[PDB]
């Protein structure tokens, strides 16, 4: 599924995202647009045996088991291919474990590029939440 800006953006608000942790929502729809345009089954197979998967790109090393990677650590306890929904609870729960885990929105490289001081606000902007 690819969702649309204010779709996802009310979806993710519906699930918490909103100031989770200090991070507005449009944080969040601003990471998910450049790391997977919106696109749930967007998959990223890296040399180095590793693989980013779903709307956030959350990769397989450390987060989620897909069987093929060295050094998993599974730290989310879901298979990856949970993570290729349309239902996007079980990557808004592996996001929220993956800041839990002293990590802040720095994880996601898309979002430090181009999210990181740049007015996140306007990704919502126009949306009825």
């Amino acid at each position: 599924k690819v969702f649309g800006r204010c779709e996802l953006a009310a979806a993710m608000k519906r699930h918490g995202l909103d100031n989770y942790r200090g991070y507005s929502l449009g944080n969040w729809v601003c990471a998910a647009k450049f790391e997977s345009n919106f696109n749930t089954q967007a998959t990223n197979r890296n040399t180095d045996g590793s693989t980013d998967y779903g709307i956030l790109q959350i990769n397989s090393r450390w987060w989620c088991n897909d069987g093929r990677t060295p050094g998993s650590r599974n730290l989310c306890n879901i298979p990856c291919s949970a993570l290729l929904s349309s239902d996007i609870t079980a990557s808004v729960n592996c996001a929220k474990k993956i800041v839990s885990d002293g990590n802040g929105m720095n994880a996601w490289v898309a979002w430090r590029n181009r999210c990181k001081g740049t007015d996140v606000q306007a990704w919502i902007r126009g949306c009825r939440l």
